[PDB]
């Protein structure tokens, strides 16, 4: 590991504070602006939709990425949630209610065994089965996010290869002639400190860089900074043009 | 099918000639600027790397999307061909020599066998086993490209689901918050008429539009028009912003 305190400027300039963690797969070397915060554990919030998808697919709770989960007819504050969804759109729009039903069908016992099986975070599902990743006892750090994402990339998680391919398809966020990003955002508000996540990796012709960032998020006005700050660290380190 | 000659303006502006074919999956309706050229069968050229990849993967010639295929040391006119590749990069750069090695190991019989199962074009592989899609007898029209792609999208081709998922990953071309494009380019130069291809689909939240276009290509200077003209039609039809 190598600490690069010059990156703190990227958070300072937007009157913010947070951590970005990078991992060079080819060289097996990591980088962060803050070794301390890189190992501090936060609620995963909607970043939990990755393992939640893996478990639901492997158990048959979700048949495939085409299965439609109909809106329950309850009007919610986020308009894009008030409609039918499949796996791709449910993760694109971070549709909490869809994944809360997943959790209720997966059940306490199978969820716990799988998270220990994944070595995910502190592997503690204490709380309510349908919201513990939002206000329960589960916690995970940025460096731990990267360890989990690296296994997903290599199809090393203890679920089928098919489940890992579908979830990685669902994680597709951005793609052009220069790079491919697969990631998931997160926004934790029910427990202090309020933070936003962005975890995933960038695929190049001859390498993959894994990343995991979290930052203070006192208001929803700053959510766009999750991607904005991350990409700047990538540009600075010459990972993306 | 419905003919929309107003699209011809997009070809005329760039002193070009060609066809674009679109298919609305939800509504099971097709649209094109030239019904006749839409059903005209040409050499597939590098669009053939879709079926070829499916065959190589299903037969074990290709293990997975990470397997490395060494450069043979022959300096060729296209710089990106003079290096090592995997399935992802081999298609991104239309690396002919990599896929000719696939064909040689697939063999004449198994290739003919598979294309019949795919109902691909005229199913005629006459010529060299490793160049028939470049200067052999195989022929396929734009409408037939879409019919074949529709089976791939729905995992209905007679190869494993795994093979079809991998090829759909390797077809990834562009992705943003508004759409995803999985497609493949083509460039037929060895036999007249010289044309360029672009075939695939654009994934939206609530629908999928399949597309297949070809145009006259007397010189390599106009290759970039394949994507440009297609997108102008997509913008006009309000499919992409
Ligand atoms: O960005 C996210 O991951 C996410 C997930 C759930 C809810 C929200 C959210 C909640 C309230 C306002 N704006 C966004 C964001
Ligand atoms: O764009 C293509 O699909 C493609 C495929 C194979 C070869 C070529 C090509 C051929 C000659 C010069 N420049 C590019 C283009
Ligand atoms: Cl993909």
């Amino acid at each position: 590991w190598q600490e690069n305190k010059s990156w703190n400027a990227h958070f300072t300039e937007h009157k913010s504070q947070g951590v970005v963690v990078l991992w060079n797969e080819n060289k097996q070397q990591g980088f962060t602006n803050n070794l301390k915060r890189a190992n501090q554990a936060f609620l995963p919030a909607s970043t939990f939709k990755i393992p939640n998808s893996l478990i639901a697919l492997d158990l048959g709770v979700v048949k495939d990425e085409h299965q439609v989960f109909k809106w329950d007819g309850q009007t919610r504050d986020i308009a894009t949630w008030n409609r039918d969804h499949n796996l791709i759109t449910a993760m694109k729009y971070s549709v909490v209610p869809v994944y809360q039903e997943f959790a209720r069908q997966i059940g306490e016992a199978r969820m716990s065994k799988m998270l220990h099986a994944f070595d995910y975070g502190n592997e503690d599902i204490s709380g309510n089965v349908d919201s513990f990743w939002l206000d329960g006892g589960i916690r995970i750090s940025a460096t731990e996010q990267i360890s989990f994402l690296r296994k997903l990339y290599h199809n090393k998680l203890h679920v089928s290869e098919r489940s890992q391919r579908i979830v990685k398809q669902a994680m597709l966020t951005e793609a052009n002639g220069d790079y491919i990003i697969r990631a998931k955002t997160g926004y934790s508000t029910r427990i202090e400190p309020k933070i936003g996540w962005w975890v995933g990796w960038v695929e190049l012709d001859d390498n993959v860089w894994f990343f995991a960032m979290n930052m203070d998020m006192p208001t929803s006005d700053g959510l766009g900074l999750r991607q904005a700050i991350t990409k700047e660290v990538l540009k600075q380190e010459k990972i993306i043009p």
